[PDB]
């Protein structure tokens, strides 16, 4: 059975860990495992939050600009550790069902274009995308 190990980061705050409790157990209110089948595959999905991951999900929240600005600075540590420029990644808008939006979607398009990684909104509050996050982040891996 294939292990994906996927890593979440991203400014304290932004979600991180309620994606992953959404993911996991399915709910909204340390590593973790699930196991899952994923197009025909039956894998497990390790996710811890470098050091090493095989694919990692680049977290902002939408009604945090900061965090988004602080996307670089991740995607150019991982980019380091990993000693490449194609590391399998996502960019992921967490908190979408807050009215609050300060960073649109065209500015994270825009930055995962320049980074040749999908763009995903999610919330681990109504579960939005959390799915299509974390096994996007897989496909993305299986092509690398
Ligand atoms: N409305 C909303 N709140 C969220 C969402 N995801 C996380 N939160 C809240 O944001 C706060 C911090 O989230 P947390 O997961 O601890 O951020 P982390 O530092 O990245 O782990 C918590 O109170 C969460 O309930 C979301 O999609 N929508
Ligand atoms: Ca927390």
């Amino acid at each position: 059975m294939t292990e994906y190990k996927l890593v979440v980061v991203g400014a304290g705050g932004v979600g991180k860990n309620a994606l992953t409790i959404q993911l996991i157990q399915n709910h909204f209110v340390d590593s973790y495992r699930k196991q899952v089948v994923i197009d025909g595959e039956t894998c497990l999905l390790d996710i811890l939050d470098m050091r090493t991951g095989e694919g990692f999900l680049c977290v902002f929240a939408i009604n945090n600009t900061k965090s988004f600005e602080d996307i670089h600075q991740y995607r150019e540590q991982i980019k380091r550790v990993k000693d490449s420029d194609d590391v399998p990644m996502v960019l992921v808008g967490n908190k979408c069902d807050l009215a609050a939006r300060t960073v649109e979607s065209r500015q994270a398009q825009d930055l995962a274009r320049s980074y040749g990684i999908p763009y995903i909104e999610t919330s681990a509050k109504t579960r939005q995308g959390v799915e299509d996050a974390f096994y996007t982040l897989v496909r993305e891996i299986r092509q690398h």
